[PDB]
């Protein structure tokens, strides 16, 4: 199992990139994972970036689509982002035996986004357990951008003991200030101009809350209701960690909305008072 | 620093974090780190997973001793006599600081067998398999054949989740009768105690009968345990050794679990069919 410096190196095998990831931390060097879906956009250069500078760091991007809950153009962005390896597993190598032992997450994951699809956070989470388990990373990156999915992680990583830290990073935006997703592809000039609106609302909201909880929700209410075409699946105030109501100190705004059929997320932070 | 550590002697710790940070260490040097899980009132039974453990070419042994809810001193001096340098004793608080949140959910082995009667009681056991794992990091981790579907599980775990670590499955200790040593035994009024022979009786017969194959096998069990009084059979199951269905030649596994009063007693042994 072969590893060039200095170079994007691209393992299928688990077995190959954990002997890797293990050699390479004996090196002294310190092993980034950033798990990734493919169809890498600036969004997730940022969580490339926010790995690589860790000091030794070397950066794993692992690119698997699971099927339970762009192949070279992806490498190539990497090839030029600097990253070392890439793991890029198949189905069958990650499911031998199917959906057998797998993670069943808090009840946290039944809300929000697991409203309507209450399974799809145990993939997510039996998945990056596997992920974890095959690199060993001293760190793990996530976007803020999928925040439900954020705070799910750090649940996973604290109730199993893992020793990995997970490093949450910021949205990145286009220069209007929507959430940059691949999503976003999707969108007539109609559509996409009217996808604004979530960040302005979710901005606005923030801003509004000196005010308290209650205007900082209107505020944004009242933004989503003057935007043509925005049908809203939720909008709801929450504690960092995602419990209550943040009793009236600091926590977080959380928006789901269609455009279409292109259904969008975003989030904020939000202080009270 | 890493916590105090003294070589040849039995340290104890009950900080998942003080034992996480001395394990890695000692592996930096060359110890190969094994654990023994234990739920704490150890005997033979134990001992032996012990003793597995500690032949190991550079082994530090570490036995954990923690009891599992959703599933003294005495105990530290049998480790201390059998040579052990790490146990690990945490509260359970420590172990679960937020309460039952995220788990391991089996898979559907965990219905099955002692999962009739118990049908959450594995959930319990791999997740905190898992947590002792992730908390010790050991090279190798040591279970009895005596909770054989257990040990199955801890597998299908380690598989699962491309854990890191050889699991090692222990003979069972038993009396000189051929009962399997278990603590529930100090129960059974000598009656009982007694007719507990049928069970092991059963499963030895089973095994030399079954150069004729299965049915024989079978056979041979059951009529062993119908000469038993007061010995109600929960089920007697032969499988593949992973525990699929029933083979038809070659390995294979023959499991019962049977009520002597209010005492439930179990035992497995290794099958050639035919
Ligand atoms: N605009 C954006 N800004 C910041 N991060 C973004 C982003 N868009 C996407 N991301 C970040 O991209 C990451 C990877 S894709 S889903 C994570 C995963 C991968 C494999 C198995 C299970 C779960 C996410 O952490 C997301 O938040
Ligand atoms: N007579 C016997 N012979 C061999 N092993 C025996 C035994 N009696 C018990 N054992 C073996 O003794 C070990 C300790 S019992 S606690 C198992 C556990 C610990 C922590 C979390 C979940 C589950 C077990 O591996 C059992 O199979």
């Amino acid at each position: 199992p072969a590893f060039h410096p200095g170079e994007l190196n691209v393992y299928s095998a688990p077995g190959d990139v954990a002997d890797v990831s293990r050699a390479l931390r004996l090196t002294g060097r310190r092993v980034m994972l950033v798990p990734t879906m493919g169809a890498l956009h600036e969004g997730h250069l940022a969580l490339v970036r926010a790995a690589k500078r860790v000091p030794g760091s070397v950066v794993v991007v692992s690119i698997f689509v699971n099927p339970m809950q762009t192949p070279d153009d992806d490498l190539a962005q990497l090839r030029a982002e600097g990253v070392e390896i890439a793991f890029t597993p198949t189905t069958a190598a990650m499911y031998p035996d199917g959906l057998r032992t797998t993670v069943q997450p808090g009840p946290l994951a039944a809300e929000l986004e697991g409203g309507p699809r209450p399974t799809h956070f145990a993939g997510v989470l039996t998945v990056v357990l596997k992920l974890l388990q095959i690199v060993r990373p001293d760190r793990v990156f996530f976007g803020e951008k999928d925040y439900q999915q954020l705070v799910l992680i750090r649940q996973l990583v604290a109730d199993f003991n893992l020793d990995v830290a997970v490093v949450g990073v910021p949205t990145v935006r286009e220069a209007d200030g929507l959430a940059m997703s691949s999503r976003n592809r999707y969108l007539d000039p109609a559509q996409r101009a009217a996808a604004v609106a979530l960040s302005a609302a979710l901005t606005a909201a923030a801003h509004a809350a000196t005010a308290g909880a209650q205007a900082a929700l209107d505020a944004a209410r009242a933004v989503l209701d003057a935007a043509p075409g925005v049908a809203v699946d939720y909008l709801e105030l929450r504690d960092i960690g995602l419990g209550p109501m943040p009793l009236n100190g600091s926590g977080r705004l959380l928006v789901a909305a269609r455009l279409g059929t292109t259904r969008l997320l975003d989030n904020i932070a939000i202080e009270i008072g």
